[PDB]
C-alpha cells in the first residue's frame, strides 16, 4: 500500500533533510505526499524543506494546507501545532512578526508548547523593536 511506503518517503526525505538535500528531500517528501494526501505530516515536513530552500511562503503554503488535510482526518493535532509554529516561523523569518504571532497562538490552541510560547513573546517584543 501506498500508505506504507509514504513513511518510507519521509523517512527518505528526512535522511535526505539531515544532509543538506532540501532538493532530494522535498522530492521524497513530496512522493510521500502523493502515496497517501491524508497524511499531514508529510506536507508539513515539505514545507520544512522550503523553510531551508528561502521559500517561506511555500512554507506557510503547505504548513496550513497540512492543518486543513490533517484537522479533517482527525490527525494529531500536536503535529498540526508543530505546523502552525512553521508558517508564524515563515513569518518570522520573512519580517512578518504580525502574521507570526497569529499563527502561533493558534499553535497554543491546538498543542501548547514552549518553543511557540517562546517564539510568540519573541516575535512581538521584536515586532515592537521594528516600529
Amino acid at each position: 500500500e501506498n500508505k506504507k511506503q509514504a513513511l518510507k518517503e519521509k523517512e527518505l526525505g528526512n535522511d535526505a533533510y539531515k544532509k543538506k538535500d532540501f532538493d532530494t528531500a522535498l522530492k521524497h517528501y513530496d512522493k510521500a505526499k502523493e502515496l497517501d494526501p491524508t497524511n499531514m505530516t508529510y506536507i508539513t515536513n515539505q514545507a520544512a524543506v522550503y523553510f531551508e530552500k528561502g521559500d517561506y511562503n511555500k512554507c506557510r503554503e503547505l504548513c496550513e494546507k497540512a492543518i486543513e488535510v490533517g484537522r479533517e482526518n482527525r490527525e494529531d493535532y500536536r503535529q498540526i501545532a508543530k505546523a502552525y509554529a512553521r508558517i508564524g516561523n515563515s513569518y518570522f523569518k520573512e519580517e512578518k512578526y504580525k502574521d507570526a504571532i497569529h499563527f502561533y497562538n493558534k499553535s497554543l490552541a491546538e498543542h501548547r508548547t514552549p518553543d511557540v510560547l517562546k517564539k510568540c513573546q519573541q516575535a512581538e517584543k521584536i515586532l515592537k523593536e521594528q516600529e
